[PDB]
């Protein structure tokens, strides 16, 4: 019934002591290498991954879809190129949520040119509630959450036919 | 605990997440704790999260 794309995290703000200039060119639009909308990938700046902790308490009457993701470099020599620390935390807490997420590392098979996978997670924050995260590194942080009052149940049709 | 009831028993418990370090330490005298529950169907480990909640 309601979808408001609104910025949970600021990209030019909300990350003082990190890089968020992370593009893949397995994610490349017109030629140079992106990354998504409504992630922010954070690397380390002067040499170094602070610890980061930023909470984010829902004040919009309305269950907000939050997504971030946790990086599993390819190798042990990528993750101390990208985050220096050989191993990492991603802890992302709330109310009716908890997880502890911990890197990784695997040569997995080349897919999108890429040997490094970058796990999608996703929850729900209740209205008047709070998310939580806390990474020293491996953090695809969120950007864009999504503001979500829900309607009748439905589906997704896959079809290709004409829209009128 | 062994069960000798000849019947299910439902077994509750808890585990307990201070809002701060410096309460973790007041009452549990170490920053990291774990708890281990075993059964022959279960088995869990948990540790303690630390965070200022609402």
């Amino acid at each position: 019934s309601s979808f408001e794309r609104f910025e949970i995290f600021p990209k030019e703000s909300s990350w003082p002591n990190h890089t968020t200039t992370g593009v893949s060119a397995s994610c490349s639009h017109n030629g140079e290498s992106s990354f998504y909308k409504n992630l922010l990938w954070l690397t380390g700046k002067n040499g170094l991954y602070p610890n980061l902790s930023k909470s984010y308490a829902n004040n919009k009457e309305k269950e907000v879809l939050v997504l971030w993701g946790v990086h599993h470099p390819p190798n042990i020599g990528d993750q101390r190129a990208l985050y220096h620390k050989e191993n990492a935390y991603v802890s992302v807490v709330s109310s009716h949520y908890s997880r502890k997420f911990t890197p990784e590392i695997a040569k997995r098979p080349k897919v999108r040119d890429q040997e490094g996978r970058i796990n999608y997670y996703w929850t729900l924050l209740e209205p008047g509630d709070t998310i939580i995260f806390e990474a020293n590194g491996n953090l695809i942080a969120p950007r864009y959450a999504f503001a979500l009052s829900r309607g009748f149940g439905s589906g997704i049709i896959n079809s290709n036919a004409p829209m009128d």
